[PDB]
């Protein structure tokens, strides 16, 4: 039989208040709060903390303070990552970035959801579907991204973005819901 | 005649730099300031904190951290709430809150708001209207409440909706402007 | 020639890790939370901040705490300015605000803006746009400005809202994007 860990980053029904994710939920807020506690000139200090928070790191990182996150180590980053003022990871699954990847202020990636149902919902089961962004993207400020979603290479989403449906690569993607607007040379 | 905070309770103009008004806010942001440097394991200080901010709150409750409010007894709230990361509160007027309700990060409720006439605004007068949340109901991430909406039992708010209009109970509601989309078993 | 600040003021590309660019940030930043950290009663003390964080400030000002800046001087706020919670102001570019402006929480301001092209973005260079606001306009909570906007007099942007074109004074503008849906009195 599989754990509540082992449901959860399989995308099935789990339930969060589970003692080793509570307890897993705790050492991701106490690294959290190093990082948003840290002063403006910490830079090597901020590079380790994020580098035992986060599943993955490239050589060099740079994330504006006060960041939000439940797990961590499902948060995979590439080279060069960028994240700005006041950026929401909620990683119950894996958020997978590429490389050359830079978010505006406000961005809000969640993986997490819950059932349609409200038994279900108040049973206290929980689910969650991992997010996917390729290479090169710029994402724009106050953008949501929400549960299963892929956004591909060379993308550019617009700020007050809410991504609802897969992103193709190539393109230019703004609205709520988000939308291709163009297409740009590759 | 009324005071300037009768005035706010029963939805009429009123100014915001009463003295009384100014001090109770005060208060409130003492308590938050409190309640935000709490650590990650400090789950009983937090509760405390709580029910002595809000006007009632049920058996259990988990606001995670960095909460907004403006009064804090405006604030009633129902058995198991939950409000994730960032959630603003601005409780000029009620916010009821029923049983079983959970809130995403950045859920922004507001019931405050200002004329539209700019001599009006810029004399300081204010005005607010109350807002209902129904049992059974899970608000997206980044969802914004406008003043005097109500959302009845069993709705869950697709996340980056802007909630301008009532949502009927038993219903999914997505998008800017907020509509249902579907219906459900009840 | 141009300086990489000149280049960044001027709206042309910049490299935004130029020496005097960071240590200019760094110290925004430490302004930044020396104004986050203060106590709720400490009115004279966050006022001070301001006057030394932006560029020009009026007689009476008010912003609720944890403000968001990037540089502080190319933000200029006219007279009885007030910011509630949480706002947001990347003024890499000018900032311009009128007289009698409120901003309602979650408030973002962006003037940043990268390259559509992925090379140019990888490369590290960077742009700006200048966002103006005029006298006695309300902000709704969450808007999001974007950069190159500019805000006439008498203007009530709805919240939630997304600016990507100019808005007309004696408007009241909501939605995403954000359109005129009402003339008001001048
Ligand atoms: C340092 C850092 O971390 S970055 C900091 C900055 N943060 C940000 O969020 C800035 C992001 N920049 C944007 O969002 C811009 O709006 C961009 C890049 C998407 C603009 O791209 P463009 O395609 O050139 O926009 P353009 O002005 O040409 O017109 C696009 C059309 O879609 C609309 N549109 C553009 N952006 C948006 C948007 N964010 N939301 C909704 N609609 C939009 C325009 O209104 C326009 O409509 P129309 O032509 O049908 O009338
Ligand atoms: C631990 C906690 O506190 S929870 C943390 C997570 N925070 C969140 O905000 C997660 C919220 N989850 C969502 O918002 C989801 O999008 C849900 C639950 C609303 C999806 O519900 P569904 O009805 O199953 O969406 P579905 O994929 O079936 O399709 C719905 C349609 O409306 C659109 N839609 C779905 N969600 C949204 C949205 N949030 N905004 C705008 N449009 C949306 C879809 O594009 C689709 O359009 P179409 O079929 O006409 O082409
Ligand atoms: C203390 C401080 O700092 S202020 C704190 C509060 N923060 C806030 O953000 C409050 C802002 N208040 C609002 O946004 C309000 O919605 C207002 C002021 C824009 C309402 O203005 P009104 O024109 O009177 O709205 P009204 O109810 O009359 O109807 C407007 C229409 O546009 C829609 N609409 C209204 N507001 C919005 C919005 N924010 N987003 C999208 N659509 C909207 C309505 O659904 C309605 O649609 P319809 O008539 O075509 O069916």
């Amino acid at each position: 039989a599989m754990t509540e860990k082992e449901k959860m980053l399989s995308g099935k029904g789990y339930y969060a208040n589970d003692e080793l994710l509570v307890k897993e939920r705790e050492y991701c807020k106490k690294l959290t709060r190093l990082f948003n506690n840290t002063l403006e000139d910490e830079y090597e200090k901020r590079e380790d903390i994020l580098r035992q928070l986060f599943g993955s790191v490239g050589k060099q990182i740079n994330v504006e303070q006060n960041i939000r996150c439940d797990y961590g180590y499902n948060i995979h980053v590439g080279e060069n990552f960028f994240a700005n003022y006041d950026c929401i990871f909620l990683d119950v699954c894996k958020i997978e970035i590429g490389d050359n990847v830079m978010l505006a202020p406000n961005v809000q990636i969640y993986t997490a959801y819950h059932p349609i149902d409200a038994q279900l919902r108040n049973s206290g089961i929980e689910y969650g579907s991992p997010v996917k962004i390729g290479d090169n993207v710029w994402i724009g400020g106050g953008v949501i991204i929400t549960p299963g979603i892929t956004i591909g290479d060379n993308v550019v989403i617009g700020a007050g973005s809410v991504v609802t449906k897969d992103i193709p690569p190539n393109t230019v993607a703004v609205g709520n819901p988000c939308r291709v607007i163009k297409k740009i040379e590759e």
